[PDB]
């Protein structure tokens, strides 16, 4: 209960002053078994924001496994493709970027143009959704491209997941035979190399722990993170935290997620 008491306090704190739909969602799964250890609002919808980028790179790796795509395949793209927050892609207009490099940028740096270019490779948000459905996630859906997918219109289901659907999908991507081991290894390595989630779970993580994660931020207070983490330098659980609707500032939203993290670490067992 203690971490769930903390998630509820977090929600109470982030949503008291919201005067619009506002919630926090949380699940913790055992990575090996898939067992749900604890959850809060497990089947309610939250905007994915940049956490979709892990799923996207999943779809891409699936195509690589099927010999329909190559990690080394180079994409030269246009300035017209560049959208807000493109820290890596805007540096490679001349030389282009490989698929591998685009996934690295989309995951480790949350580069939006990298994500859109990867979406184009698979046929767009509806095709990502078709991929998800095909691997047993009949909940998660991507509908728009970057940046519009972050609109977070209260109770709009476009571009959303559920905590339990995301957690299970992440588990299947990282540990299933859905992907080849080579592909699963690369996916988790991109997540481990995440450079832009410092103020969330990583801020509560003891040294020596493993964490592979992907954060997201969007409109209307939306913020979240998906992670595989564990003590002694290997992952053993999946954690998914989302929130939407809060009017509190970024730093308070980050702090609340970090505190949920500090609690689940404290009560890890
Ligand atoms: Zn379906």
């Amino acid at each position: 209960p203690e971490t769930l008491v903390k998630v509820k306090d977090a929600e109470d704190q982030l949503c008291r002053t919201s005067h619009r739909p506002c919630r926090v969602g949380y699940i913790e799964l055992d990575l090996n078994s898939g067992k749900i250890l604890e959850s809060f609002r497990p089947e309610e919808r939250f905007p994915m924001m940049s956490t979709f980028k892990v799923l996207l790179c999943g779809a891409v790796l699936s195509r690589i496994d099927a010999g329909q795509e190559q990690l080394g395949r180079r994409i030269h793209y246009s300035q017209n493709d560049l959208v807000k927050y493109s820290p890596v892609t805007e540096k490679h207009l001349t030389d282009g970027m490989t698929v591998r490099e685009l996934c690295s940028a989309a995951i480790t740096m949350s580069d939006n143009t990298a994500a859109n270019l990867l979406l184009t490779t698979i046929g767009g948000p509806k095709e990502l959704t078709a991929f998800l459905h095909n691997m047993g996630d009949h909940v998660t859906r991507l509908d728009r491209w970057e940046p519009e997918l972050n609109e977070a219109i209260p109770n709009d289901e476009r571009d959303t997941t559920m905590p339990v659907a995301m957690a299970t999908t992440l588990r299947k991507l990282l540990t299933g035979e859905l992907l080849t081991l080579a592909s699963r290894q690369q996916l988790i390595d991109w997540m481990e190399a995440d450079k832009v989630a410092g103020p969330l779970l990583r801020s509560a993580l003891p040294a020596g722990w493993f964490i592979a994660d992907k954060s997201g931020a969007g409109r209307r207070g939306s913020r979240g993170i998906i992670a595989a983490l564990g003590p002694d330098g290997k992952p053993s659980r999946i954690v998914v935290i989302y929130t939407t609707g809060s009017r509190k500032k970024t730093d308070e939203r980050n702090r609340q997620i970090a505190e949920i993290g500090a609690s689940l670490i404290k009560h890890w067992g």
